[PDB]
């Protein structure tokens, strides 16, 4: 069984580069237009909209508009199981804040955060963490009595 993975990456392609390094297959949310997915997934997304030294989870701009639109589709949203976020620690209290926003507002675990295209340690930690994450779903199977 392949873990479900969905990501967004802008013209700078840093999240795309991270996903390529992961060695796990993934579906990219496009710059424009609707897509749909069919099986449970973890979302990897970068953070935009920074600037506010004392930020608030509800202030808009952190989550890419294409991700908001993707998650407005009830079926896509129903299949979201967790989030991994990227950013730049120079943003301080706003570092990787899209992960905070998605995890709190969609009620899913915040699995990991990283900077830019990620380090080798980030790649390894995400590969191991995703494996452990999907294994934990096997603790939730229906009764077969
Ligand atoms: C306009 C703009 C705003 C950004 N705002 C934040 C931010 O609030 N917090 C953060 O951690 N990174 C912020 N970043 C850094 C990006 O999240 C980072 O460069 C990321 O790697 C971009 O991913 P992408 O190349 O896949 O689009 C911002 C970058 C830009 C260009």
């Amino acid at each position: 069984t392949v873990g479900g993975l969905v990501y967004f990456s802008s013209v700078s392609e840093y999240t795309h580069r991270f996903v390529e390094k992961l060695g796990l297959p993934a579906t990219r949310i496009p710059l424009h237009g609707r897509i749909e997915v069919d099986e449970p997934y973890v979302l990897i997304l970068p953070t935009y909209g920074g600037g506010r030294a004392t930020p608030d989870i509800n202030h808009g701009g952190y989550v890419p508009k294409q991700v908001i639109a993707f998650l407005n589709n009830e079926h896509n949203r129903s299949l979201l199981r967790g989030v991994i976020a990227a950013g730049n620690t120079n943003f301080g209290a706003e570092f990787a804040y899209a992960g905070n926003v998605v995890s709190r507002k969609c009620g899913v675990p915040y699995l990991y955060r990283f900077e830019l295209m990620g380090t080798p340690d980030d790649v390894e930690a995400v590969r191991a963490g995703l494996a452990d994450f999907w294994k934990e779903q096997t603790c939730h199977l229906p009764s077969q009595l």
